[PDB]
């Protein structure tokens, strides 16, 4: 599990691994790295999602690391709470940033192995948090250069806690 701690209260998720382990290992990587620190929000859409994970405030790009492998092929849909990677229009250029789903988005999910079909890849879900999701998809939104729907008041990722869980049988 990974809980993120935003500047309205805590998202916990619980993350893919069977299903999507590129890009498990790729988020847990950031994770640990500090990456997703002082990150923002920076683009939120009711009714559809919100994406972080790859600007400081003032739309700062962090620089990131070689792109991941849509691992979107996995069956999982875009349902309301789960996590998916964003990326552009290149199926397998998804780096840090990744969204939220607030609705179901059933036009997001894979179809095909193609650049119109290959949709967005779910590697996690919001366990716990949800009603801070909600606050954070309802907040103001506006211009930022040429970046649209960014919250006007900067919706910050101030850091990520790991959670591991060991098992032991006796």
């Amino acid at each position: 599990m990974v809980t993120f701690h935003t500047n309205h209260g805590d998202i916990v998720i619980k993350t893919f691994d069977d299903k999507a382990p590129e890009t498990v290992k790729n988020f847990l990587d950031y994770c640990r790295e500090g990456f997703y620190n002082n990150t923002i929000f920076h683009r939120v859409i009711n009714g559809f999602m919100i994406q972080g994970g790859g600007f400081e405030p003032g739309m700062k790009q962090k620089a990131t690391k070689e792109p991941i492998k849509n691992e979107a092929n996995n069956g999982l849909k875009n349902t309301r709470g789960t996590l998916a990677m964003a990326r552009t229009q290149a199926p397998h250029s998804a780096t840090a940033q990744f969204f939220i789903n607030v609705v179901d988005n059933d036009f997001l999910n894979f179809s095909g192995e193609s650049l119109q079909g290959w949709g967005y890849c779910v590697f996690a879900e919001v366990v716990d948090g949800m009603d801070v999701v909600d606050k954070i998809k309802g907040v103001a939104t506006g211009r930022s250069g040429m970046h649209q729907d960014v919250p006007k008041e900067d919706v910050i990722i101030e850091s990520v806690t790991v959670s591991e869980h060991h098992h032991h049988h006796h």
